[PDB]
């Protein structure tokens, strides 16, 4: 793959453009690295999910988190989340896909860096809709009910 930054950044709007069709997605932010949306992927569950580019293979990367909405008091907090593969399967789709979940030096942040070595291999090397072909064929890991 060569998509490049601003390559990748010029779809950047179109990704979420059709990520909106989520229906989990509660909250819609963009960043100058990606995006930030709030999946609702349970009441009392939320992930993060954070898009950033990779000069490393020159491609777009999937990075997300879980969090647990904890309203006992009526607060609207939350808790970020920490399960095995088999338990982060519960809710996400892997399949036949990779992730890498690791921790911080703290120990107290984690994340769920989607293996996005080889998209180009996948998502393929049409750089016209790839952000969205990408995003569309890393969302199935999210929602297998939304296919944008």
């Amino acid at each position: 793959s060569m998509l490049t930054l601003p390559e990748y950044n010029e779809q950047i709007p179109n990704v979420r453009s059709l990520l909106t069709k989520w229906a989990k997605v509660e909250r819609i932010q963009d960043v100058q690295d990606g995006l930030q949306l709030d999946v609702r992927l349970k009441t009392d569950t939320l992930l993060e999910l954070h898009i950033y580019y990779d000069h490393v293979y020159h491609v777009p990367s999937i990075k997300f988190r879980l969090w647990s909405l904890d309203t006992e008091e009526d607060i609207s907090s939350l808790r970020l989340l920490t399960l095995s593969d088999s338990e982060l399967r519960s809710i996400l789709n892997l399949g036949t896909f990779s992730v890498t979940l690791s921790t911080d030096m703290e120990m107290k942040s984690v994340y769920y860096y989607i293996n996005n070595c080889d998209t180009d291999a996948n998502v393929g090397s049409d750089v016209e809709h790839y952000l969205t072909r990408w995003i569309s064929l890393y969302i199935r890991i999210f929602d297998l009910n939304f296919v944008p």
